[PDB]
RNA sequence: GGAAGUGUGGCCGAGCGGUUGAAGGCACCGGUCUGAAACCGGCGACCCGAAAGGGUUCCAGAGUUCGAAUCUCUGCGCUUCCGCCA
């Protein structure tokens, strides 16, 4: 079993994600967190490895916020993505594209990182526990990693709000190829377990997407976008909501001695 | 054993001498698609060939024909009837 490569849906995941508010409202949520950790940081500029950063949305805006940043990926289609998109932004000059996984992604830094984003990844690797251990090797002690994992839960419940019962009765098997839910959606549960068994410590906990999937009017999505937005940033980050995003975005702190 | 009748593709089902190795359907495989029907393409075996691809086979084979899934014959399997057995 392989990590999945994005290769060949690399444009319905820009067109149906990023070209939609279930991109818009990933980013805004995202970057409420990330803006907190970044000042709670100090005010020096940071390096950044961004491994797995796709299309390079988020890469980009850490770049134009002026850190050195480090984008690797497997896919070299969402490589050339993130270079062109980059370039077209003006912020070529902070950043680096690397073709390789996540995995082996040491042998190309010259010194550690401060900050780590992992954001729908861990969802598509096969051996989470081990990607997750190489990117501690690589982090200096007190660098942060900010992880957003697709949560198995918000697939459960939106397929029962959906009412495809049947899929949920059969235990929702992954038969579909190129779709956009993940391989392997994860437990928050264990995925909390994999981070404090191995040594980090969990700082935050925010949902992402809390209840824009299961509108009953789906056309609220976007007609109704920034009032849903105010209500999601008011309860995501509390339970039961956490446990109801799509994504859960996890913000882990490296240790000091 | 003897007639008649019968045998189409994985399963169904069109095919009363040619554009039918085979319509159409289900299944199976692949492709398209948010969030799990539809649409698109394919889809037996054996033989030949390095490959491209060619051949045979519509129970099996032989024949008639320019041409056979389609006509004739022989065999094989089945069905009914008879006869066998009692
Ligand atoms: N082991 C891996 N190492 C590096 N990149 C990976 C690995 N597995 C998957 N990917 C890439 O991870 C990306 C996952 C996507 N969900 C996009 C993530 C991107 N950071 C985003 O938030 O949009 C794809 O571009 C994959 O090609
Ligand atoms: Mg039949
Ligand atoms: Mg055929
Ligand atoms: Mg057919
Ligand atoms: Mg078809
Ligand atoms: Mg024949
Ligand atoms: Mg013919
Ligand atoms: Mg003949």
């Amino acid at each position: 079993a392989q990590d999945r490569n994005f290769d060949d849906i690399a444009e319905k995941f820009s067109r149906n994600i990023y070209g939609t508010t279930k991109g818009q409202l990933r980013q805004a949520i995202l970057w409420q967190d990330l803006d907190r950790v970044l000042a709670e940081m100090g005010p020096q500029k940071l390096r950044v490895l961004d491994a797995g950063g796709g299309e390079g949305q988020t890469a980009i805006k850490m770049a134009e916020r002026g850190h050195q940043v480090i984008l690797c990926d497997l896919s070299a289609q969402m490589i050339d993505r993130a270079k062109q998109a980059a370039e077209a932004k003006g912020v070529s000059d902070n950043m680096q594209f690397i073709h390789c996984a996540a995995q082996d992604v040491a042998s190309h830094l010259e010194t550690p990182v401060d900050l780590i984003l992992f954001h729908a990844v861990l969802e598509w690797v096969a051996d989470p526990r081990s990607v997750l251990q190489t990117l501690w090797s690589v982090l200096r002690p007190g660098g942060v990693l900010s992880l957003m994992f697709y949560n198995a839960h918000g697939l459960l419940m939106h397929n029962m709000v959906a009412g495809n019962f049947d899929y949920v009765q059969a235990g929702m098997p992954k038969k579909k190829k190129r779709t956009l839910s993940p391989d392997y959606p994860r437990d928050p549960a264990q995925v909390y377990l994999w981070l404090e068994e191995a040594g980090w410590q969990i700082m935050g906990k925010t949902g992402v997407r809390v209840f824009h999937d299961y509108l009953r009017e789906k056309h609220q999505q976007r007609d109704c976008y920034e009032a849903l937005l105010e209500l999601e940033t008011r309860y995501c980050r509390q339970e039961p909501y956490i446990t109801l995003g799509r994504y859960i975005h996890v913000t882990a702190r490296k240790p000091q001695s």
